[PDB]
Formats: structure tokens, C-alpha cells, sequence
RNA sequence: AAAAUCGUAAGAUGAAGUAUAGGGCCUGACACCUGCCCGGUGCUGGAAGGUUAAGAGGAGAUGUUAUCUUCGGAGAAGCAUU
């Protein structure tokens, strides 16, 4: 995380990330698919989604979220960066001759040999179920379902703690604050995720947002009535009780819907 | 199987992402700060008490008449309205 000096203005409050952790810059021709960017249009062409619009087009990178090779170590190859998401990769190659691009781990280096399946150690990389991760471990890329693959935690900086084993569920402690139940025979990763300096980043300038894919967003404030519920006025006015376009309530307004089938696995809410 | 958005639906964006992420709204670098009011209108939680829809339920009442009643009238069963 370094500070760039006040040399011009769009230049004096940025905050560049530092990337200590990256080794590599090339990444690996084999695991790599194409993909294009949309700006926000769906199928038949209408502009869902709004306020996206495109910059530096990328290439995606097949993670490996199940990591169903059990009683193989792998060894860690490289720390690679990924536009696609906020953490780091650290590409793995298997003993017997596969590579995958696993999402990296906190203390994630070069050289460490990891293991997956039941009867590894709970280690720093080392993925167990939670039937076998001990109590109160800090672990990440949670499986919300058995042989899915990863669901929670799994951006940079984030991470979960088990907190109790009763029969079938384990109590976990999502990232957000919520308290939820989760199968015993779901999957989860040992130690947070990379990164983790994400966060201190400032981008002291307009055109950042535009390299990551972004665009203006216009205030409803300073439109036409015809064109926002808060719009119009003589002069600079408000908005009345701030809606979204469509008379919905955009201030304590919950949108979760009450008679949610999977309310039976929700202990406190913290959203 | 996220919220949200387009459609009659199937489907799609969000996202081959996942809370250091994605939406809704206000203000607009930086320095010092950002006081009081929950009466009114919005939002969240509660639900002891009052009011309250459709749908169930059918006390009783009405119409007709087998029959009995010197006339008047009463009237079982069935069938319908309320």
C-alpha cells in the first residue's frame, strides 16, 4: 500500500495498492477461458443493471471451487493477480500432474506443500469439512452445499468462525455479523483470504472508476419529475421520502421476503 | 435459487460475482466541525386489547300444500328464498 506523492491533482489523496504478494505476471495459457463484458444489457438487449459501462477488457481465469481431489498435496506454483475478483489466485499443480487456480489464503507462499480432503491437518491452505474443523477457526470459502463448491467468503479480507456442532449443523458467523447453520458435511478452507489491504485503497481520481467498469451516476435530485419520483422543482429542491423509481422506500425498507423457505437456518440477521 | 432490473412466462442482467461484494438515496477534494426536537408525515419491531374480508356454520322466519278445520285458520314431509 504506497501513497503517491501531491504532484497534481488527481494525484494527491491516491492510495495504490502495494501487490507484495504477487510473484508471477505471466498466467498459465491452459486455464484460461474468453470472456466479454456487457454493459449491464441483458439477453434481448435492454439496459438492466444500470450504471456499468466498460473499460479494459479482461480474461477469465477457471477457478477451482469444489477441490474434490482428496489425499493428493499440491504444491503452490505462483501468486498470481485476478481482474476477475479481489484476491489472489496462487495457482497449484497436484502430485499427479493436474493444475488448478485455486483462490489464495492470508499466509499463502510459494513453496508450501497443501492437502485436501478428511484427514489433512487443519492448516493454513488445508481444506476440511466442518465436521472435522475443530471450533472457532477462522476458515473461508465456506460450501453452503456438499460438492457445490464455495459460496462464502471468498473476497479479499474475509473470512468466518465456526461456533458450535449440534447433530447436523454447525452455527457459523458469516462475514456480514449473521448467524446461520450450515451441513456438517460442507467443505471449508483454513485462514483468510488474501488481499486484505483492498480497502486502503483510494483512487483520487474520476477515471479509476471508469478502468474498473464503471459510469456516472446521475442524482434523481437534479432530474425531471417525468423521469425520477424526486425530480422537479423551482430552484434546488429534495426529493420528499427518497424512493427508488418505482415509489419503493430506499431508507430501513426490508426487502427480504418473510416467508423465505431457508428462515430455518437463520439465528440472528445483521443486514 | 441474493436483493434489484426487463418479460405473459420460459429466460437474461446482476455474475461464470458473493458482504473488503452487489443495489437504493443524499452530500461532494482538504482543515475545523456537523447543535435541539419523535409532535405531523415516512421506516423498523411488538402484538396483550377494539374493529375487520372472503370462505365455513345454520337459532329462526317466509312461499307452496298432504291433512284437519261449520267459517276463520293451523299446518308434517319435500322443494326454494332469506
Amino acid at each position: 500500500v504506497r501513497k503517491l506523492k501531491p504532484i497534481t491533482p488527481g494525484q494527491r489523496f491516491r492510495v495504490v495498492n502495494g501487490y507484495d504478494a504477487i510473484t508471477t505476471d505471466k498466467p498459465e495459457r491452459s486455464l484460461i477461458s474468453p470472456i466479454k463484458n456487457s454493459g449491464g444489457r441483458n439477453s434481448q438487449g435492454k439496459m438492466t443493471m444500470r450504471y456499468t459501462g466498460g473499460g479494459h477488457k479482461q480474461r477469465y481465469r477457471i477457478i477451482d471451487f469444489k477441490r474434490t481431489k482428496d489425499g493428493i498435496p499440491a504444491t503452490v506454483k505462483s501468486i498470481e493477480y485476478d481482474p476477475n475478483r479481489t484476491a489472489f489466485i496462487a495457482l497449484l499443480a497436484y502430485a499427479d500432474g493436474e493444475k488448478t487456480y485455486i483462490i489464495a489464503q492470508n499466509g499463502l507462499k510459494v513453496g508450501q506443500k497443501l492437502v485436501s480432503g478428511p484427514e489433512s491437518q487443519p492448516e493454513i491452505g488445508n481444506t476440511l469439512p466442518l465436521s472435522r474443523i475443530p471450533l472457532g477457526t477462522v476458515i473461508s470459502c465456506i460450501e453452503l452445499r456438499p460438492g457445490q463448491g464455495a459460496v462464502i467468503a471468498r473476497s479479499a479480507g474475509t473470512f468466518a468462525q465456526l461456533m458450535a456442532r449440534d447433530g447436523k449443523y454447525a452455527t457459523i458467523k458469516m462475514p456480514s455479523g449473521e448467524t446461520r447453520l450450515i451441513l456438517l458435511t460442507c467443505s471449508a478452507t483454513i485462514g483468510e483470504v488474501s488481499n486484505s489491504d483492498h480497502q486502503l485503497v483510494v483512487s483520487g481520481k474520476a477515471g479509476r472508476t471508469r478502468w474498473l467498469g464503471r459510469r456516472p451516476r446521475t442524482r434523481p435530485v437534479a432530474m425531471n419529475p417525468v423521469d425520477h419520483p424526486m425530480g422537479g422543482g423551482e430552484g434546488r429542491s429534495s426529493g420528499g421520502h427518497p424512493r427508488s423509481r418505482n415509489g419503493l422506500p430506499a431508507k430501513g425498507y426490508r426487502t427480504r421476503s418473510k416467508k423465505n423457505p431457508s428462515n430455518k437456518y437463520i439465528v440472528e440477521r445483521r443486514k
